[PDB]
């Protein structure tokens, strides 16, 4: 049905400290579907290319964006920049961006994202809130 | 009979503190019907979408609305927005909106809703007044 | 005989303070009658609807009306509205409305009802005057 | 022989103060006749009906009328109205109306009733004058 | 002489159909009097108040009462209620109430009122019987 | 000389059918005296009062009574009652009551009045026998 | 005298279609008084606030309420909510609420308001019924 | 008094197409006050900073918010983000946010804002509705 009009399916935004979080998200989303693919920075960034250009292309060439918020996310400038870029690409809360808190209380939530819903991390696993359902529904409405 | 002209049947608006009340209402109303479905904010809202838009769509896409009034309902502003939108959608007291009181005396009742009947919370359980009868009666009148 | 031209048979209007009096009247009239239903505000009126509209429909949808006059009847305004509406529906003293007095002397009797017989509350019970006889005779003359 | 062609046989008009007089008259006349029914102000009249209309119908519905003149009869206006209605229905002194006096001196006898003979109340009992003989004779003149 | 111990002198009860008759009675009685007043149902009722309460207070506050009996008086229930209340307030035929007949034969005259005199309507005019003489004489005897 | 110790001087009693006879008697008696007055039911009795009470007062508060016996007098019951009252007030044949006959033969003359002399109606007119002379003589003997 | 115990004096509830009616009422009531003030939805209700809360506060913060009933009143639900709230605030027919009919026949009158008096609209003008007299009298009974 | 406790007084959110409308609002509000200032996105946001953070601070660091809704408001996503954030910061309809429609009919009004009032633009001018009165009232209550 020519569902494949974009490069990849899911993009993950994470703080530079917890690589394991984004790796777990990709290895939890790709395994159970066998059709859905994904992009991760360290796993798929082309060596020898600019960080800014690679991240911009990664966020642009995906169907869904996933943001990982960490107590290290607030301090590190790079993940803040990538969050700003992800918001810029899809300012409307259609469903492209999926926040995922881990360790931050509701009060400490970044003020820039107080308007959209957030996938709370209080579940034993974040994926227990089934973000794959969200990405699958967005893809279904897309095509 | 093609009664299924809308996405969902019951929409529940509750204070942000005691989610257990709305969970109990849905798990008490869906189980005994075997055909009726429902909508809840924290359990059905699409992640990554706006709070305001999701609540507006949920209130619009249902057949009956239930407003859980709690001691925290007066203080919290989001449930105030929910109540105001629920009244705005169906200003007439046909039976779309069902106020379920919990812990508020008649004197402290919000003056914005003094004109309709309210399900008393003084029973052993809130459902003892059998609001499921009300929603089934409204659905029967609809079709 | 196809007598059942209307769903309900008896309506009761009572002061908001003593629910027990109206409950006693309904549970005393219903038990000894072979097939004669009734209506009461708290027991039967639909939740989520307007107080005024529901009361007006309840008075209109019945075959006979009973006004429980009590010491709290004079002070409370809602029962005053109910009495006024009951008089408005059937101004003639055919037998549609039955004033059942309780605790008010003849001197303190409301001036608006001085032209009608009233069931005296000075007996051991009000039902000892057998208002069910009055309602049964009215229904017999009806059809 | 179609002797009973109207609803009732005897009607009694009495002062509102002494229900005992009318009750005694009815319980003294009905017991020894076994066929002669009667009518009394509150014992038979329908709750929820007009005072004036019910009294007028009661006086109209009888074959013989009895006016219990009492010391409170002169002061009370309602029994005066009943007396005037009874006189109006049968102005002729045929025997339809029987004045039964109780405690009134001949000098203070009401001016409106000097035309018709009256039952003396000075005996040990009024019924010792055997007014049942009068009502029986009046019905004997009828069918 | 401080005769003005009450707000109003004459209260008129009439059928809801012919407002002109009651208006004519008021505009005929008020004009020729040196210093007198009157009350009429819709000419003087407080707007927004109860019909039953306003009529009862109007009949209570009068010095004399006039009851306009018309062919529509028998059918309409509200004027029947007014007549019953007027009779209830002063059951004695002292002169408080004055019937004024128009179009009803003596045979069809209401049974509730056969005991008092009724002002004939068969004359050239209703007021030619000079009911103002009756009300003036009642006022003179009052004080 | 304080000759007027009573409200009125002449009273006329007549059948309810022919008001013309009583009107003729009053307009024939009052005019030629220039000092005497009279009382009549339809012309002088107060409206709004009881028929029985007003008639009794009229008979009592008068100096002379005139009993107009007519062919309708026998059948009509009200004139029979008024005749009985007039006889009761003045049982003796002093001259207080004057039976003026009209159209009744001597054979059909009422048994109650065979003791008293009766004015013949068979002459050119009723007044040709000078009933005014009789009342004037009675008042002269009075005072 | 400190009669100014409240900010406003008159509140008007009207159909959303013909706001010119409420505008005319306020511009006719404010001009001739020079001391009285009023409240209207479009003219006075604060912007940026809730419709329900502002309507409730306006209804509560007034001394007298006026309900304009129009052919669009029956269909529009917001004016129905206004009517229900106005009835709820002052269920007794003291005079707080003043109906003002325009275009509705008496037969099609709202069933909820048949007990109180209503200002007719069939005259040359509604204001010719002088509702300002009613509001002035109500304030006179106040402080 | 130290009423100056915040960075700014008025914040304006507008569609990216009509900067002239927002400039007109600021130059119409600031000029007539001479003591009140305002904030605007293009006029005042620091260059070189993030868009999302700058707008979030602009909404947070002001006393009042104004949402200019236009036909281009619905299509553009950034103004939707501003609307969503403005509702998120002050969900209660106290008066913090002021909608201002221009060119959109009531039918196509954003469903998310149907509960609060809106400053309509169909009048001669939007500013003629005097939103400065609303902002002054909010500041006065703030103290």
């Amino acid at each position: 049905s020519s569902r494949w009009s974009k490069d990849y399916d899911v993009c993950v935004c994470h703080s530079e400290e917890d690589l394991v979080a984004a790796q777990d998200l990709v290895s939890y989303l790709e395994g159970s579907t066998a059709s859905l693919r994904c992009f991760l920075q360290l796993r798929d960034a082309t060596p020898g290319g600019a960080i800014v250009s690679e991240l911009c292309q990664a966020l642009s060439s995906s169907h869904c964006r996933v943001l990982l918020i960490t107590p290290g996310f607030l301090q590190d400038p790079w993940c803040k920049y990538q969050m700003l870029q992800a918001l810029t690409e899809a300012p409307g809360a259609e469903g492209c961006t999926i926040p995922l808190l881990s360790g931050l209380s509701r009060a400490a939530y970044p003020p820039e994202l107080r308007f959209m819903y957030y996938v709370d991390g209080r579940g034993p696993d974040g994926g227990f809130r089934q973000v794959k359902e969200a990405v699958m529904r967005y893809l279904q409405t897309l095509s």
